[PDB]
């Protein structure tokens, strides 16, 4: 593949001129070097002629002797000044920002070191470099003195001014170059620039790595990763791009952050495209309102702080270490236990557009630091500043439909992050239906995430966690799952929490399948709420029936335990996808009854039948599928209705003998052998 | 149906030519726009023709690209200023104030967010556009470079300028345009304004929808809503106004929000119509006085700051989220438990005009985004603005007077609520009569809410919670139930509850709950909730003057002139007022005097007169009905009304454990146990 990487470099070359540079040589120079990574990339790839040892050696060499020379220390500041003064001309490596004074009507050039804030400064020059009057460039300069007596303006002038980093940006040939590379080497371009070795990666972890990147390219994009320390989180919001801002200890005050009243000057929010939160164990306020604050911007987008509303197109990053095990903290807690208390709220945590799973990837060594070829930093964030401009969320709808388990915030971030996964790897805009699907499924994982952590801290509004997408042509469904919950292992061996069940059920499209009752029992008035009925009305009237069925025998039942003073909730989980299922009433009673008592279902125990308002079980419907199911989906034990018990014989011996079979009688006996 | 929101369709295009648009493709520009979304309504009213797809897709384009061209980035400021100076003149896109520099008499610009604070403009540009002058509208501009040495005047000069947002109200046209609209048209095309759904919404939300817009149309106008999260709340106040700010956090300076001293300048309540303060969870001043300055605006539209008293017409809002269940959260320390406890004060909830209920209204789903044709939002809300000036309380003086229960409070509260109802859906001012009755019905029904929640937090000061108005023809008093609130619970309560059933003035059998607190006094009774009624009041009249009669058969000692009860009748069916109130009062009078709880689940029959002569229950099938429906397990009847017994049904009968009394005594003696 190294060949293949030579071919590679070639068609950078081809269209990516200079822009390109190897990776391994800035490690060679950044030993303290003073001025920012891009800085060096830009200066060794312009000093970097035909990449011969030789000519390697010359170039660092010339590059580190004008750093050595042409930096000046903030102390220093006032020397050179003087030696300004005496030789009427001094060169200089400082960042400049250019202002118009219009009282004055001339161009006034201020340096960040020098501390110089008038230097007079040529109307040609910051035509020929526009980014001057953006936000100031690094730039190389040759600082001239002239005073003239009874004069008001400065006596600095500024002569020559070459830029250090690259001024402007050719998005064209930029297109062009990515048209000309396939989608596997534009990724490993991408994976290299940031200094990441693709073929020491797995796939996985190079889209865990881009989406690392979406941030740069999209507006209010808020996004948290989480995992263990020295999976280099933070290296690129703080090295590798000059529009970012790595916040440490995320103690930042709301006056810092959105906006200075007394000042009237705007927060971080107004100046830098990604403000990323460098640790989240100890984020707590001095204003109590800082979440909340953070709660209206993330969800809008613009605040209204002292007399005026103001927007920001900031993007939040969120970066956390977990120091437990991720199967730890999913079972006895949810994975955002490690944000902090004042932080731990369902409106909070549901604006994130994107939970990174950080622990997927490997924890960094040197073997994963490429030495090939890549674009620049300055490049790639120039790159990412102008795609942020740009959108392609409009690419979903073209091949596929958002499934009907995504309410509006949900379609907003996955929206969010196909736009961005788009931009980042089909810049020019040619794209096929697999390359959105793809995307679209990483981004529902992702948003799914979220949605889960929402789910387990905050219960009845968020169990619509069954993220799938609809195909415009074929109209068949997709489901798509994330690896720290389940997937298959339909029925779990082992005792279940009281108030969980399985049964299997004919769906609306009559093949058997198998479903999860789930019962939530709280402190209530005997209040029953429904959840995961796919609106069905029939449905609901069966659980009406079952919930009518068990206040009039709650005592048969439970022998004193009071209904009326606790609130059930009934979540029903499709983990076949057959389709709704109406035969629930008997499964929904001995929820009831499992809650109720605290008693848990028998381990690998399939209810079946139906019951009616007036206490009578019906035969199960095509019983034998029904067990082959029970059979397929991992069950043990087995309660049939006696009125199926003529069907008995029209099972399969070696199907039937895989049952603990149990036969009930009425629905209260049918709850007793369920309970055990 | 779909042929009505056709023709709805060509008649707002008829009578608000140039003023609709279907606001389901601006949901296809706002993602990738920092600009507000009146702007881009205002410039896809000019750049769209017609419905043809092509037509509507090519002004799209023409619009993103004009956003993209003219914009400036914020960060980009000084770079725009820069191009006017090289290229002489240079197009932009930002909001533009004006004001007029007296010392140099000379009109000077300010550009927001472009940074320039007194660019010289000509008095030609001023004198077009007015509103420049009163709060800076969003307008295209063609900025003009002009420096001479020497100079004192700002360099920047304007040329060309055209508003994108409407510059001139008509609303002449608009009561035209309303007149031709009949009144359910009127408020679906309202709701249609807010990019909502109407067809997809129920009749009460689309009330609390409107009950949502009208802080916008009268002054001073304080409102509070809870609910759960997803039901946008907030998106009226922060996007689809420019008359209204969302203050996020509810943290506010009194410098900020009401008047800056060093600055001699009135704050936020000056500024904005509708001031409204999100999940007003996290409220909190840092000056204790703060609470004190926002109680005194809120009751009388003014504050006085040091030395001056100052007026101010803005409208509160307070919006929050809801974390418990509804019911849960009535059993908490009321409602606005979710308030903070600094803010926890009657006087201070005494104000509040109205309480939105926003727990009815379904959370937010794409289906309930319309995607048919609705006034820009920009003309909905200038008309809102203009709206503010007139006065319409005074319709209910034509048709209808208020009860007793209302004090001046509760009757400023239910004026200013039907005024605002009353000019969103009728500023033509030509109305009818159920018009009115609908809108004074929503009033006093959500200021009885804000009533019901103080009286919880204030115990007896705000015990007239039977809000009701009288017709002015029939002088018939319709009575107003909180309805959701107000929806036989389960074990014995304490002494003074009990559950009856009888038929109410129109013959409906209903249940009502009786309510006796028994205090150390004199032999004294109060009423309450007996819907004002000389007949009821005489019943419980005859009942108490009956039970002091026969207090030695019942107390067997305790003594009647010793103490003051006072009963309360509460109706839970909303059926009408009950005459039929005697046997229930004497059962109520010897649980709370004797401290005996009722049996659970007995729905006392009958009722008796002064002498103690039992009558038969009227209506004895349907009223048993009504007790199995609200969950009576025992009934106490006449021994007279057992000859109705084989009217019963047998189903319904063999639900209950049958009590037969005699006479009043052994009614009490079957109640007591």
């Amino acid at each position: 593949e190294s060949a293949n990487d030579k071919e590679l470099d070639q068609l950078l070359n081809e269209h990516f001129a200079g822009r390109v540079v190897r990776k391994d040589l800035t490690k060679l120079i950044k030993e303290g070097a003073n001025v920012p990574v891009y800085v060096l990339e830009y200066l060794l790839g312009m000093y970097c002629a035909s990449d011969d040892p030789e000519i390697i050696e010359q170039g660092l060499r010339n590059v580190k002797t004008v750093l050595a020379e042409n930096y000046v220390r903030p102390d220093e500041a006032e020397k050179v000044k003087s030696l300004v003064r005496e030789r009427g001309s001094y060169k200089v490596i400082d960042r400049v920002t250019v202002k118009l004074n219009e009282r004055k009507d001339k161009y006034e050039a201020s340096f960040s070191n020098l501390g110089i804030k008038d230097a007079e400064i040529s109307a040609g020059i910051v035509k020929e470099y526009e980014k001057l009057l953006v936000g100031g460039i690094w730039v190389i300069a040759t600082l001239s003195y002239y005073f003239e007596e009874g004069q008001t303006s400065s006596p600095f002038g500024v002569s020559l001014l070459k830029p250090i980093q690259m001024p402007n940006m050719n998005m064209d040939e930029l297109f062009s170059g990515r048209a000309a590379l396939s989608t596997d080497q534009w990724r490993e371009s991408l994976i290299r620039s940031i200094g990441m070795e693709p073929a020491s990666l797995k796939e996985d972890v190079q889209w865990h790595l881009l989406a690392r990147m979406v941030p740069f390219v999209e507006n209010n994009y808020n996004v948290c990763e989480l995992g263990p320390r020295g999976t280099g989180k933070s290296h690129i919001y703080k090295e590798c791009s000059p529009n970012s801002i790595l916040v440490s200890g995320g103690q930042t005050t709301v006056a810092n952050l959105f906006y200075n009243m007394s000042s009237r000057r705007i927060g971080l929010v107004g100046l830098w495209d990604v403000v990323a939160f460098d640790q989240v164990a100890g984020i707590s306020f001095k204003d109590k309102d800082g979440v909340q604050i953070m709660k209206d911007y993330m969800a809008s987008g613009s605040f209204a702080r002292g007399r005026e509303q103001m927007e920001a197109s900031a993007s939040m990053v969120f970066v956390g270490n977990i120091n437990q095990s991720v199967e730890s903290l999913v079972k006895t807690s949810h994975l955002l236990a490690p944000f902090p208390e004042a932080m731990i709220d369902s409106a909070f945590f549901d604006r994130f557009h994107a939970y990174i799973p950080g622990w997927e990837i490997p924890k960094m060594r040197p073997e994963f630091f490429t030495n090939r070829y890549g674009l620049i930093v300055d490049y790639l964030a120039e790159f990412f500043r102008e795609m942020r401009k740009r959108s392609f969320a409009d690419s979903i709808e073209k091949y596929f439909k958002l499934g009907n388990n995504l309410n509006q915030r949900d379609v907003i971030a996955v929206r969010k992050t196909v736009s961005g996964l788009m931009k980042l790897l089909y810049p020019h805009g040619q794209f096929n239906k697999e390359d959105v699907r793809q995307c679209l499924e990483y981004a529902l994982q992702v948003r799914r995430r979220v949605k889960e952590q929402l789910k387990k801290i905050g219960g009845m509004e968020f169990y619509d966690v069954h993220f799938s997408y609809i195909d415009n042509d074929t109209l068949e469904e997709h489901f798509v799952s994330v690896k720290e919950q389940g997937g298959g292992g339909l029925i779990p061996e082992g005792p279940a929490k009281p108030g969980f069940l399985y049964t299997i059920g004919l769906s609306n499209k009559g093949m058997p399948g198998l479903y999860r009752l789930e019962l939530q029992v709280t402190k209530g008035s005997g209040k029953l709420a429904t959840s995961g009925l796919w609106n069905s009305s029939s449905a609901k009237e069966q659980v009406k029936i079952a919930f009518d069925y068990f206040k009039a025998n709650a005592s048969r039942i439970s022998g004193g335990s009071k209904v009326m003073e606790h609130d059930f909730h009934l979540h029903v989980v499709e983990l076949q996808n057959t389709g709704p299922l109406s035969h629930l009433a008997l499964p929904s009673l001995v929820a009831f009854a499992s809650g109720l008592l605290g008693r848990s279902v028998q381990s690998q125990m399939v209810v079946l039948g139906d019951m009616s308002l007036g206490g009578s079980v019906t035969p199960v419907e095509s019983i034998a599928e029904c067990l082959q199911v029970a059979f397929d989906a991992g069950a043990k034990k087995v309660a049939l209705p006696m009125s199926s018990a003529a069907d008995i014989p029209t099972i399969p011996v070696e199907l039937f003998t895989k049952f603990q079979t149990s036969f009930y009688a009425d629905p209260v006996d049918a709850v007793f052998k369920g309970l055990g």
